[PDB]
C-alpha cells in the first residue's frame, strides 16, 4: 500500500541473521518519498550489523559523541509508524538503534532491541581473596587475557575462516572491537535478588585489571576487590557510545510496548524536543543476564511539553530510572557589560546547542543556584562544541562572575510518571529536575539509591533542576536507598554549598501524601535542605527487616534551611520500637 | 591591508602561552571574506588549545576518522599563503593543526608545528631482566601508575587549584585525556645513533603493562620485553587522531620551511588532492625527544598532478618517509551482470569516497593484482562508510568473483623527490606505488627498512600500486635496511600470491643508475618479483662495516618471476671478499 509499507517487500527475511539494514533503508525512503504513515515487520527475528548503517556525526547529551552508525536513521520524518508485531531485533557490534533527529510525530511499537554481545560483562564469583576474585564467564561474555596479563572482553571469539586472508583481517577487526567493550569499575550483585549486594560499593578498577586463567576459572588481582561468594561480578561499560532511541529536536514522539533489553548508555535519551509518552515498555535484561542497560534506562534534557511515563518496568540498570532536566553553561569570559562566552562544562555536555536569539537564559549564582535575574539573547556565536559566545539586550547583572551559568528558560515539561516498576537498577531512581508540574502516582520503588532525588548543580554536572509544583502521591517505597550511598529514601541534593542553603530555597511547592513506605531501618524518608513549601501528609510507614539495620541512621526526617515543611500527625508509623512523637519529630542530623 | 593580514589586529599575541585560536579564526574569515591573500604572524611563540576550535566530522585516509578540534580550518580557501615568520606554534592537547578541505592554491610558509605533550612516550632504559625493563622517564613524560598496577601516561600532571570544584572537573578532564596517551607496543633505539637500535623488533604490549615504582624508576613487566641497557624505549602511540597537516579534495597547495616536529599520527597526509609541493621543510623531533611524527612523514592516497618533495629532511618519525599511492575496494557483493556492492577494508579507509559517475575502474584479480579490465561507472550510490554501490555502462568480466577489488584510473601523480635526507625512522624510506612517472633523484637514505619498496596489495592495506616509469638516480643508500624485517635495500613486495607471481608483472620500466650503495653486509640490494624491464647500471656499491653482518644473506640481487632485468656489468663494487662476478650474479634465494 501507499499507506502501510512491509519490510518484508524491501528484501527483510525473518529469522535467518542475515543483516536486515538495506532493506529497512530503502523502505524508509520510500515511506518518506510517498507519505506512507506506517512501516511493519513480519513477526520474528532481525539482525542489523555495522557494515550498511548509515554514518552521522552525533552529539547525545549525557552520553559519548563521535561518529554513529544508526540502524533506523529517522531524520527529518513525519506522521510515521514503525510497528515490529513484537519481532526481537538484535543489533551486533557498536550500533545506535533508533536516532530521531528533527522528526515529528513518529510512533515505535511492538519490539524488543538487544545487542548480541552485551557492553558490560558479568560473571560468577567463585572465590575471593585478598587482593583477588576468582571469576567464572559464560559464552556470553567472551574475553582474552594477552601476553602482558591484562582481561580484555572481546567483541566475539575469532573463529577461523578457511581463507588465510580473510583471518588476518578479522583478527584486526575483533582487535579494534577492544574499545567498545572497555571496563571502567565492578560492582557486586546479590545472586538470589539480582540487585546490588546490600552495602556493596562500586569498586574503581580502570580498564586494565591484572588476571591469570588458573591452571576455566580466571584471577583477577586488584588492592580493592572484595565480594561474597556466589555473587555475580559486574564490570562497568566504561562509554555511553551506544544508547538504544535518541529522540533529538524532535516532537511528539511515543513508544508502546517497546522491550529494550540493552543499551551502550542509556536506552532512551531525549534531548531539546516536545511531548514524549513511553507506555507499557520495559527495561529489563535478556536470558543470562542481571544488567540491562549499561546506564539509565531513560532520561530528559531541555525537554517541553508533556513528558509520560506510563506502566512501564524499569529495572537493572546501571543508573537511573529517569532524571528530567535542564542544561546549565558556565560563564566562561565576561566580553562586556552586554557579551559573555559560555562554556559546556561535563564532556558529555559538549556539542549540546540551546541558545539562540530571543531566547530568555536565568543568569545563576553558581555556589546558591540563585537566580540573579533573566535576561533576553540577541546574538548567539557558536565558537566550538564547547563555547558560545552571547549578547544580551541590556546589561547583565553587575553581580554576575565568571564561573557563574546560565540556563535557558523554557516551557517546562510537564511531568507524569505513573504505574512503573522501579527496581533492581544500580544507583537511584528518579531524578526529579523538573520544574514544571510534576506528578509521580502509583509507582513501585525498591532502589538501593535514593527513590526519589531532587538534584541539579552548577559546579559538575551542571544540570539545571529545582522543582516548583511537584506531587508524590499513592507510590510504594519498599526497601528503597539500602545502599551505602546516598542521603535518603526522598532526599535532596542539589549543589548548593552549605553557607548558602540558608538563603536559596531551590525547591518548592512539594506533596507527598498517600503513600506507603516500607523501610528496614531509620535512615531519612526525607531529607531536606533549601525547600519551600513541604507537605507530608496521610502516608503510612511500616517497619520492616529486609536488611540488617545501619546504625549510621536513627531519624526518618532531616530537615535543613527549609520553611513551611510540614511532617503531618495524620501519618501512620507501625512496627517501630520508638514513640510516634519522636518518629515524626523532624531532626538536623542522621544522629 | 586589504591584502596581508596580520593576526595580531585580530588579538593574536605572540610570546605569552594564551589561547590565539580564537583570533585566529577571525582573521581567517576576514581574509575570505575582502579576498586577502596573505596572513602574517608577527615571529614568536603561539599557542593552541581545544576549547574554541572549530569541531567537523573528518574521514583521513590512513589515519583515524572521528570528530576533529581543528587550529586552522582551511575550508574552501582560495589563493591564500599563511607566512609564519618562523614562528612556533604548540598544539595542547588533540587538536589537528591544518585541514585543507576543498581548498585552492595555498601556501603554508615559515613556521614549526609541535605538541606541547607528545603522544608517544620515551623512556631511558636503565636496567633489565627476565620479563622487565627499568625505566627513567623525563618530566615530558607525565604518567601514573594506577592501583591496578598498570602504567597510563598523561596529558599533563595534575596540579592543584585552590578552588576545590575546579579540580574535580579537572580531574575528570585530565583523566578522559588518558585514551589520547596509549600506546601500542615498545621499540629500542640506539642511544647514541637516534634511530632503532641494530636488529631490534617491535615488541607488541597491548595499551596496559603491569608496572611498579621501585621504592625515581619505573619498572615495566612483559614475557617478551629484551633491550639494552642505556638505550632509548619508545611507546608507539595507538591512534592517528591528530595528524599535522590535511590535504583533502584540495588543489595546488605548498609547503615551504615548515617544521612537523610531532604529530598524533602522520605530519602530512593528502588525499584525492592534485599539485602538491613540500620544499626545504623538516620532519624532525623537538628537544628531549628521539622521535617526530608517531606515523608517516607524509602520505599521499588518490592523488593527481605533481607531487614534489624538494629538499627536505626526514627523520625520526615511526613510518615511512614516503607513500603515494591508490584505494583498491574489495568486490564484496555482486548485485546482477552490471551492478557490485564494493566495501573499504582497512579500518582507517572507512569513510574514503572516490567512485563517481564516468570514472573509469580498474577490475582486478585480488591474488595477482592482473587488470580484468575497465569499466566505465554510470551509477554510484554510497550506502556507508564502508560499502557503496557501483553500476557499469556494461556487464563487467564474468571471471571477476567476490573477493577481487576496483581502483579508480587516474591521472597518476608525477612524482618528483629529490634532495631529501631520509633516515633514523622506524620503517621503510618511501613506498613508490606511483603509477604515474616516478623521478627519485639525489637523496639520501639511511633506514632500518627497506629504503625504496614496491608494495601495494588486495588483501589488507588494500593500496593500489604498480610502477610503470620510475628512475632512481644519483642517490646515497648507507647502510639501509639494517633491520631484521624487509626483504632488500630496495625490494618489491607486492601482494601476489607465489602461484601468479609468474604471470604478474604490476611493475614496470626502472631505471636504477648513478646510485652509491654503502652496505655493510650481503643483504639484497634488489630483491625484485613480477618486474618487467629494470636496468640496474653505473652504480657504486661500496663495502662497509658498520653493523655485524647478517650471515642469513649472501646475494646482493634476488630475482624471481621477472623479465629484462639487466645488472649490468659496469658496475663497481669494491672493498668485498668475493669475485664481480659471483657479486653480480641473480640468486633465486637469499642464500
Ligand atoms: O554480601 C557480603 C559481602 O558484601 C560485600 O559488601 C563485602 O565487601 C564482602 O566482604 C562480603 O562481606
Ligand atoms: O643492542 C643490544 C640489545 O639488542 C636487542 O635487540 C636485544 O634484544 C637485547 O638483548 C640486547 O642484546
Ligand atoms: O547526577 C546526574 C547524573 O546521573 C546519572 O549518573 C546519569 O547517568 C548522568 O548522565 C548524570 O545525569
Ligand atoms: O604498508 C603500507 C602501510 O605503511 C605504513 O605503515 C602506513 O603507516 C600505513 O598507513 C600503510 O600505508
Ligand atoms: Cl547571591
Ligand atoms: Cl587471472
Ligand atoms: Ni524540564
Ligand atoms: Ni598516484
Amino acid at each position: 500500500n501507499d499507506k502501510v509499507i512491509d519490510v518484508s517487500d524491501f528484501g527483510a527475511i525473518k529469522d535467518t541473521g542475515s543483516d536486515s539494514t538495506h532493506s529497512l533503508y530503502k523502505a524508509l525512503q520510500e515511506a518518506k518519498k510517498i507519505g506512507a504513515t506506517k512501516i511493519t515487520f513480519p513477526k520474528g527475528r532481525y539482525d542489523f550489523y555495522e557494515e550498511r548503517a548509515a554514518d552521522r556525526l552525533m552529539y547525545i547529551s549525557n552520553n559519548d559523541p563521535g561518529i554513529k552508525r544508526i540502524t533506523f536513521p529517522l531524520s527529518s520524518f513525519n506522521n510515521l509508524e514503525i510497528d515490529g508485531n513484537n519481532s526481537t531485533f538484535i543489533f551486533h557490534g557498536g550500533l545506535v538503534p533508533f536516532i530521531l533527529d528533527e522528526s515529528s510525530h513518529i510512533v515505535l511499537r511492538n519490539f524488543s532491541i538487544d545487542f548480541s554481545r552485551a557492553f558490560h560483562s558479568e560473571a560468577l564469583i567463585a572465590g575471593a581473596g585478598k587482593g583477588y576474585l576468582d571469576l567464572k564467564f559464560t559464552d556470553q561474555f567472551p574475553y582474552k587475557i594477552n601476553e602482558a596479563g591484562i582481561l580484555k572482553f572481546q567483541s566475539q571469539l575469532f573463529q577461523a575462516s578457511g581463507i588465510k586472508n580473510k583471518d588476518r583481517l578479522k583478527r584486526k577487526q575483533i582487535s579494534q572491537d577492544e574499545y567498545k567493550y572497555e571496563y571502567k569499575r565492578v560492582l557486586e550483585f546479590n545472586f538470589a535478588l539480582r540487585e546490588p549486594e546490600y552495602m556493596a560499593q562500586d569498586i574503581f578498577t580502570g580498564n586494565a585489571l591484572r588476571a591469570e586463567k588458573l591452571n576455566d576459572v580466571v584471577r583477577i588481582f586488584h588492592p580493592n576487590l572484595k565480594a561474597k561468594v556466589g555473587n555475580i561480578l559486574v564490570f562497568q561499560a566504561k562509554h555511553r557510545d551506544y544508547p538504544g532511541v535518541v529522540i533529538s529536536d524532535s516532537n511528539n514522539v511515543e513508544l508502546h510496548n517497546i522491550t529494550i533489553h540493552h543499551a551502550g548508555g542509556m536506552g532512551v535519551i531525549a534531548q531539546r524536543s516536545h511531548n514524549i509518552t513511553i507506555k507499557d515498555s520495559k527495561v529489563s535484561p535478556s536470558k543470562g543476564r542481571i544488567v540491562s542497560t549499561t546506564a539509565d534506562a531513560t532520561h530528559f534534557v531541555n525537554c517541553t511539553g508533556k513528558i509520560k511515563l506510563i506502566d512501564n518496568l524499569f529495572e537493572s540498570q546501571k543508573d537511573d530510572a529517569t532524571n528530567i532536566h535542564g542544561v546549565y553553561a558556565a560563564i566562561d569570559k565576561i566580553i562586556d557589560d552586554k557579551t559573555v562566552e559560555i562554556k559546556l562544562q561535563h564532556p558529555q555536555q559538549f556539542g549540546f546547542d540551546f541558545i539562540a536569539p530571543e531566547d530568555e537564559l536565568e543568569l545563576v549564582h553558581g555556589a546558591s543556584l540563585i537566580t540573579y535575574e533573566t535576561n533576553k539573547v540577541v546574538t548567539s556565536t557558536r565558537v566550538s562544541n564547547e563555547v558560545t559566545r552571547v549578547q544580551f539586550i541590556k546589561p547583565f547583572d553587575s553581580r554576575i562572575k565568571e564561573g557563574d551559568s546560565v540556563s535557558k528558560v523554557r516551557s517546562y515539561a510537564e511531568v507524569i510518571i505513573k504505574g512503573n516498576i522501579i527496581r533492581k537498577n544500580r544507583a537511584r531512581g528518579m531524578l526529579l529536575n523538573s520544574r514544571g508540574k510534576t506528578l509521580i502516582e502509583n509507582n513501585y520503588f525498591h532502589t538501593p539509591g535514593s527513590a526519589i532525588l531532587f538534584e541539579g548543580d552548577a559546579n559538575f554536572w551542571f544540570e539545571q533542576g529545582g522543582v516548583s509544583d511537584v506531587t508524590i502521591k499513592n507510590n510504594v517505597f519498599e526497601n528503597s536507598f539500602y545502599s551505602q550511598w546516598g542521603k535518603g529514601i526522598i532526599a535532596v541534593d542539589a549543589g548548593i554549598d552549605d553557607k548558602f542553603k540558608e538563603t536559596s530555597r531551590y525547591n518548592k511547592n512539594i506533596v507527598i501524601k498517600g503513600n506507603t513506605f516500607k523501610v528496614f531501618d531509620k535512615a531519612p524518608i526525607l531529607n531536606l535542605f533549601s525547600v519551600s513549601n513541604l507537605v507530608f501528609e496521610n502516608n503510612i510507614i511500616e517497619k520492616t527487616t529486609e536488611y540488617p539495620e545501619r546504625k549510621k541512621y536513627n531519624s526518618l526526617f532531616v530537615i535543613n534551611n527549609s520553611d513551611n515543611i510540614t511532617i503531618s500527625i495524620n501519618n501512620i508509623l507501625q512496627g517501630f520500637s520508638e514513640g510516634k512523637s519522636q518518629l515524626l519529630s523532624p531532626t538536623t542530623t542522621y544522629k
